[PDB]
RNA sequence: CGAGGGCGCACCACCGGCCCGUCUCGCCCGCCGCGCCGGGGAGGUGGAGCACGAGCGCACGUGUUAGGACCCGAAAGAUGGUGAACUAUGCCUGGGCAGGGCGAAGCCAGAGGAAACUCUGGUGGAGGUCCGUAGCGGUCCUGACGUGCAAAUCGGUCGUCCGACCUGGGUAUAGGGGCGAAAGACUAAUCGAACCAUCUAGUAGCUGGUUCCCUCCGAAGUUUCCCUCAGGAUAGCUGGC
RNA sequence: CUCAACCUAUUCUCAAACUUUAAAUGGGUAAGAAGCCCGGCUCGCUGGCGUGGAGCCGGGCGUGGAAUGCGAGUGCCUAGUGGGCCACUUUUGGUAAGCAGAACUGGCGCUGCGGGAUGAACCGAACGCCGGGUUAAGGCGCCCGAUGCCGACGCUCAUCA
RNA sequence: CGCCGCAGGUGCAGAUCUUGGUGGUAGUAGCAAAUAUUCAAACGAGAACUUUGAAGGCCGAAGUGGAGAAGGGUUCCAUGUGAACAGCAGUUGAACAUGGGUCAGUCGGUCCUGAGAGAUGGGCGAGCGCCGUUCCGAAGGGACGGGCGAUGGCCUCCGUU
RNA sequence: CGGUAACGCGACCGAUCCCGGAGAAGCCGGCGGGAGCCCCGGGGAGAGUUCUCUUUUCUUUGUGAAGGGCAGGGCGCCCUGGAAUGGGUUCGCCCCGAGAGAGGGGCCCGUGCCUUGGAAAGCGUCGCGGUUCCGGCGGCGUCCGGUGAGCUCUCGCUGGCCCUUGAAAAUCCGGGGGAGAGGGUGUAAAUCUCGCGCCGGGCCGUACCCAUAUCCGCAGCAGGUCUCCAAGGUGAACAGCCUCUGGCAUGUUGGAACAAUGUAGGUAAGGGAAGUCGGCAAGCCGGAUCCGUAACUUCGGGAUAAGGAUUGGCUCUAAGGG
RNA sequence: CAGGGGAAUCCGACUGUUUAAUUAAAACAAAGCAUCGCGAAGGCCCGCGGCGGGUGUUGACGCGAUGUGAUUUCUGCCCAGUGCUCUGAAUGUCAAAGUGAAGAAAUUCAAUGAAGCGCGGGUAAACGGCGGGAGUAACUAUGACUCUCUUAAGGUAGCCAAAUGCCUCGUCAUCUAAUUAGUGACGCGCAUGAAGGAUGAACGAGAUUCCCACUGUCCCUACCUACUAUCCAGCGAAACCACAGCCAAGGGAACGGGCUUGGCGGAAUCAGCGGGGAAAGAAGACCCUGUUGAGCUUGACUCUAGUCUGGCACGGUGAAG
RNA sequence: AGUUUGACUGGGGCGGUACACCUGUCAAACGGUAACGCAGGUGUCCUAAGGCGAGCUCAGGGAGGACAGAAACCUCCCGUGGAGCAGAAGGGCAAAAGCUCGCUUGAUCUUGAUUUUCAGUACGAAUACAGACCGUGAAAGCGGGGCCUCACGAUCCUUCUGACCUUUUGGGUUUUAAGCAGGAGGUGUCAGAAAAGUUACCACAGGGAUAACUGGCUUGUGGCGGCCAAGCGUUCAUAGCGACGUCGCUUUUUGAUCCUUCGAUGUCGGCUCUUCCUAUCAUUGUGAAGCAGAAUUCACCAAGCGUUGGAUUGUUCACCCACUAAUAGGGAACGUGAGCUGGGUUUAGACCGUCGUGAGACAGGUUAGUUUUACCCUACUGAUGAUGUGUUGUUGCCAUGGUAAUCCUGCUCAGUACGAGAGGAACCGCAGGUUCAGACAUUUGGUGUAUGUGCUUGGCUGAGGAGCCAAUGGGGCGAAGCU
């Protein structure tokens, strides 16, 4: 009769992700006249750490097109980048780590970082740390490219898409065993109220659909259909199998 | 006074009769409408009826009922508000944590060895490291106290004491909601649903109480029915007129 | 020769759910005037028949047709109650129970009083306030009213009467 | 107030009844956590407790020391009083009464933003309103620069507009 | 305007605009500098002891801000030059043909010392007058040294840790650029972040308590309630115990007794858990030095395993430095 | 000022956290392991409402949802059941709307056929389950071996009278003089068992057994100290109270202070004491009843937010079928 | 989200249905009559098993007949029903009510009355008629279901049937709808709601109308006795026993019941402490023996005195070790929680096994879990006092109450009596111990703040000397007193 845990995170308040040091929205530069035609040259200015995020920050600088002045943008770190280095932004851009060009204008296997989800948008896909998307297929008719997302998933999207060559770095983070639970206290103190969990079973019936029992048993089958209200839906969800994966 | 006789009030029993419904049987009558029209009879039976009215208004008493309903009494339910000065958790900005032990990586030198490499002494000062202050906690005495110093405190003994550490202030989350390293814990001495006011004199077949005198009469705990078995209706028993 | 079963005549012992017979106590009805006896009339019922039955109309009969006691009949409104319990006797379950369950009458509940020392129910008796007399049940050594009778006849000795 | 009528918020021993008052308990339990007081004098009606002096002790710098924040709100400081209060007392008091006391360019607030809160535009909403905080706004009211001039005037030339 | 340079000098024209800096950054370690305090040896002034001894013991023995100068600390700043037989160097590190060692410079901080302030004040003593209660008047003094793993602040250097990387904004400044402005050689002009001079700074708070009696707990309640300063001895020590400065009167009463039963604390012959559900409670052990340490183990631990010896006072000796 | 020590068993890895006011634990957490969902028109979630809001200043090395619980070593069989999920294969059923027919219309009938459910696959580190019957070896006894049934499989590796074993104080060994205790072992185990089983250092105010040392825990008590209690001056409550207060027996609502019969009974008090007053504290919390509730669950009844699906409208322009 | 989750009931749950009915009995000779009284039955079945009429006689047995037998069919005789009538039981029934045939649909349409339960309400069932229309029989008649006693169902709603019926709202026609009358669809909790759990996280109103603990009745069961004497006892009923039976007592067992207590009587065990009982384990005095002695057994008077230390377990019980004269059994609110303790049971936390879908449960295991108040009355323990002898004191008496001692060993008797032997006593006496009691401190021990006297750590008074503080600084020895 209590709402559960997991219910309440969608309220917010105590559950808000801790963005008090972020340094910014990592995100590549506005498509403009210059990165649409020719290309753009930047400088990279810093390499930082944004808490909560495995992946470095690249602080490149470039110059406004329009106006004297001097634009500062937050690109995620491609690995390999140092500062003092150049890096170029549009559709005559090389084949580079760090540059910024359309996937339509990449031979097929190119290994991208950050790449756009709709053609105009910053980029969406492959930006944590490590990760990377590759470019599978061109069709120039349709103005299309099918790439592989890092989930393994095939995706089409439209050739005007930009993406940053090479991988984020940041490298395998999740390789080193945490080994503590207060180096996972210090680890989630920097992302949002998420730790620690409290399984399920060890609550009593009201807070949760697991809960109660003289054992600590689940009591029903812990696989829910998709369609079950927000309350219930805990366990698997529309879990196509369970148990170990064997067979591939 | 009076055997006998007569008219007989009210009322009671019975038998007839009349009105409406409904059956059964049957033959007649009426005429501006000749009809799938209208009326009538006899014999049963259903009606809270007729059969020379008794009602209406007012007052009083008793009984039953709906209302706060003889008085006091729930656990609850609903509506709208007030609380995070305590606590729970997130964030912001500050403050704080004696003295010792162990001796991680890194580094220096020496020695042994044919090499490969090993050994030894120093240095270094890591760690949700150990002993142990302050702080934070609260194990046991099942100690004190137990109309207390105290609506949870005190003594000794204890756990931890560089971290998932302690703590001020500022903020955020509000009641079927929050928050929970999860005990149904905490949410202002209140928590298996806070507090405040109202709906509300909530309902109670259950408990308690129910205020002057004398006189007269005087019980029942049984029948039948009831989601009836601590209650009613019903007959009985009672009193009054 | 012997033992079984069978039959016949006997013999022992029984029955809440067996019975020929069959009480006591018990249940119903009658013991007149709304009765009896005469005549007649009505009927579509019945029918050999003026036959039956019923109803109706007149008339005559009072020794008022056992005992005993008592004044009856009738209507309306109505409270409380709807936990009962006990005793003699009958009686079911139970080893039994101050157990549980029935029948009959009485009681307590609702009830005081005399007696049972004491006691809701036993025994006597039911109650206005009193005087006198007499009792019931029960008593009469002393408590404690009354045997302080020259009471009658026996029985009994208990170192748990 | 009696009598004849009329009308009631009309009669109390109870309700762990309501309010108020009062007993026994009972001059009882008690005034026992953190070592501790003593001598003399003064004032005074009055001294275990006030004041002064002399001793003996304690806190032992992580104090029983010296200062602040929050909170209190005059408790601060003099003088006086001896009703009540300070669970004994008091000549004392954070009590009572009468007066007095808080002085800033440079100590803070004020200013800035933080986590956050919150209008407008817009959207929603029966509605009080609430969602949202850059989102769906014609969101810059400013500026030495230049020009047209009013020459407002110490109209030279520089301020104004 | 000067210096090869780092950069310096008292100013050192300049808008819109652009770039940058400061504000503006965690925790922990180890070193170093400065101060305050503590300590030691003398010189004064005043006190204490003097039964005997003690040239003795105690107290006290200043220099604000803001300037100027000078030490001291730091520099990932410059010039010369070119290094292996590598050298320099730290407690640790670490550093060098991307320029070591050496020599010479420059800059930053300068809270330390001197000086202006400044002795005239303050303080300590010793006197003399009074304004019933004079910032009175006066004399004398306010001195010289030494030490440190010492404590506390502070400044600096250099490391470690992080799947943790430890605010923002007001506000202030530097630079880049050169739109412009200023005078015709003067009596100079525009301009000036240089020296001195003139005027002003409104509003609110401000006492006191800050707790075994000024706050919350119904109270003068053994509870709760955020901080700053921090002496001597012992000692490893902000431990415990004793003391100085400062504070207090024993915690809302006293007096007399010393029964039981309590509450708190001790001791106990012989035995040694036989007590009890149960070694509950109490007791044993304990610091440091020198030895000596097992099984097992995830090789880190176990481990202060277990077990044993020693420990005072006094008189010396030896080693460890500048 | 200032650790008693040692040998083991159980549990939890450790450090951490927890029921403020009876439970500090073996409980929670944890790192590690594993599983699930999701590529943003998205997953999970809030919201009365807005293309509103949180995760999200995010993007699969991420976010969300679960289980188990360090290391080591293993993690067996079962997809019948209930879940979950995948494709619709001629398809069964299946509402509104739409379509056709009859009727004078209301209406009636028929055809058509969305999700869902059925049907078919997958899935147990999803919930869970892992049994009997027979026959069968040359002492007996068991059954290596062979058939079955319910049916989806019959409990594998391990471990055990375990914090899990009724019988049970199981049996054997050991520890003791003596042991329902402990440890080791056995195992047809009422009713052990594999994301949890079995181990294994370090750790623990966790549960247990033994040994050394140590002692007033005890034999068996004594003495001492401080504060009380005590007495006094001053000050001064509360709880509770039908009336009260000596007993034995009787009867009685079956345990009397009162009543009956007996024993008896002598002011006013002080310090103690805990036998009685079925002492006080609270309208028993156990148990039952009530056509009295509340917290929670679901295969109860009746609904509902949200979600999936069909239809109508916003909703338009062209072609191929 | 809302609500529900029956009742009865020797507490409730589980189990049953005694919840609607029928038969016999209980039931006490009218009728009625209860319990979770006894023995049983019912929710159907039947176009015939209904209705007539006719004709027959059944069960069983005896005797016969080819196969044919103990049972096949045929025949005769006996046959009061001993068969059958659908079913449970009871009644009833013979040219019946049974069996077999023939014809049939009275199992139809109607109005009232009555009986049964009963309130004299309903339903159901039944009885007697009356009016139709039929069946059957020659007819009298019989028949509107079953030979009788059971076999079943309101309102509202639905559905069907009937009246050339009524209404369908201003009139008319026609669909539709409503109505009147009679059937059916059903409520089995059967006079008739529409209904799953859990709570140890729990709540309220109450209940001693009702359980768990004492007490009370009872005494089946437990325990302890007696009577008879078949037998056991080499023989011998009775030294010691006691089968088959039978009579009792007890309330330390467990039941049975539910009278008191639910505005509360604190619920196991242990510890501590007192008293009581006797059904006597030991000790004193005795009697009997299959008593030679020693030992043992049975019984009597008898409760004065004693009845112990430990391992395991919460235990009560149990069991073992060891001592002993013996290690008897019990009561006192299963004595004793304002006496303690809190191990157990019996709240809330948690783990495991089993059960359950789950919440959750388990006379299953395990771990952690607040034990409050006396100052009142009495009782008791002690302490002053009080009444009466004129006051006051000394010395006394004893009414009454209490009461206390207990057991064992060694030596001697005595290697004696007795006995074949092995063994093996007793009385008198002596020396001592156990348990208990009342004292006491000469001695030994304990205490020790005489704060007595040394020693000693840290600090403090300038040092010496003398001291002090550290909640008794520590420690050695220690008078007196207590013990
Ligand atoms: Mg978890
Ligand atoms: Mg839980
Ligand atoms: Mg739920
Ligand atoms: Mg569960
Ligand atoms: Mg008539
Ligand atoms: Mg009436
Ligand atoms: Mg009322
Ligand atoms: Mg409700
Ligand atoms: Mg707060
Ligand atoms: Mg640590
Ligand atoms: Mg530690
Ligand atoms: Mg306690
Ligand atoms: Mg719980
Ligand atoms: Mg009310
Ligand atoms: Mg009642
Ligand atoms: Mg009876
Ligand atoms: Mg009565
Ligand atoms: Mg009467
Ligand atoms: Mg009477
Ligand atoms: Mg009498
Ligand atoms: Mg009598
Ligand atoms: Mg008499
Ligand atoms: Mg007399
Ligand atoms: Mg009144
Ligand atoms: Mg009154
Ligand atoms: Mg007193
Ligand atoms: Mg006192
Ligand atoms: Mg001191
Ligand atoms: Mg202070
Ligand atoms: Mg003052
Ligand atoms: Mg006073
Ligand atoms: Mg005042
Ligand atoms: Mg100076
Ligand atoms: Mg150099
Ligand atoms: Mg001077
Ligand atoms: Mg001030
Ligand atoms: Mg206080
Ligand atoms: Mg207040
Ligand atoms: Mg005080
Ligand atoms: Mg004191
Ligand atoms: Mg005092
Ligand atoms: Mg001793
Ligand atoms: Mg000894
Ligand atoms: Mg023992
Ligand atoms: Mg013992
Ligand atoms: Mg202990
Ligand atoms: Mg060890
Ligand atoms: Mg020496
Ligand atoms: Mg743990
Ligand atoms: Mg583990
Ligand atoms: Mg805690
Ligand atoms: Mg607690
Ligand atoms: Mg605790
Ligand atoms: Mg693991
Ligand atoms: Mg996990
Ligand atoms: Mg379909
Ligand atoms: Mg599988
Ligand atoms: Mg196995
Ligand atoms: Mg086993
Ligand atoms: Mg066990
Ligand atoms: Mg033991
Ligand atoms: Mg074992
Ligand atoms: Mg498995
Ligand atoms: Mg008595
Ligand atoms: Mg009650
Ligand atoms: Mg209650
Ligand atoms: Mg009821
Ligand atoms: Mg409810
Ligand atoms: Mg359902
Ligand atoms: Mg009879
Ligand atoms: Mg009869
Ligand atoms: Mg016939
Ligand atoms: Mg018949
Ligand atoms: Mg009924
Ligand atoms: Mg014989
Ligand atoms: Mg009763
Ligand atoms: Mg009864
Ligand atoms: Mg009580
Ligand atoms: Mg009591
Ligand atoms: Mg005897
Ligand atoms: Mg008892
Ligand atoms: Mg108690
Ligand atoms: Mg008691
Ligand atoms: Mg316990
Ligand atoms: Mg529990
Ligand atoms: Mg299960
Ligand atoms: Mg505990
Ligand atoms: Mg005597
Ligand atoms: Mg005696
Ligand atoms: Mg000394
Ligand atoms: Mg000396
Ligand atoms: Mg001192
Ligand atoms: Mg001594």
């Amino acid at each position: 009769g209590r709402v559960i845990r997991g219910q309440r995170k969608g309220a917010g308040s105590v559950f808000r992700a801790h963005v008090k040091h972020r340094k910014g929205a990592a995100r590549l530069r506005a498509v403009d006249f210059a990165e649409r035609h020719g290309y753009i040259k930047g400088i990279v200015k810093d390499i930082i750490h944004d808490p909560g995020r495995g992946a470095p920050l690249a602080k490149v600088v470039f110059r406004d097109p329009y106006r004297f002045k001097k634009r500062t943008e937050l690109f995620i770190a491609a690995e390999g980048i140092h500062t003092g280095q150049f890096v170029y932004c549009g559709k005559k851009a090389q084949l580079n780590i760090g540059n910024v060009l359309p996937v339509g204008t990449m031979p097929e296997g190119t290994i991208v970082c950050c790449l756009e989800e709709k053609p105009g948008d910053r980029g969406k896909l492959a930006r944590a740390s490590g990760n990377y998307a590759t470019v599978i297929s061109h069709n120039p008719e349709t103005k299309k490219t099918r790439v592989k997302l890092p989930s393994g998933s095939k995706k089409v999207i439209s050739s005007a898409n930009r993406a940053v060559v090479g991988v984020v770095a940041g490298g395998g983070r999740i390789d080193k065993p945490i080994l503590k639970a207060g180096r996972a206290y210090h680890k989630y103190k920097a992302k949002r109220n998420c730790w620690p969990r409290v399984r399920g079973v060890a609550m009593n019936p009201v807070e949760h659909p697991f809960g109660g029992g003289n054992h600590q048993h689940i009591g029903k089958p812990s696989t829910i259909r998709r369609d079950a209200p927000a309350g219930r839906k805990v366990g698997l969800i529309a879990a196509r199998r369970t148990g170990r994966l064997r067979g591939t």
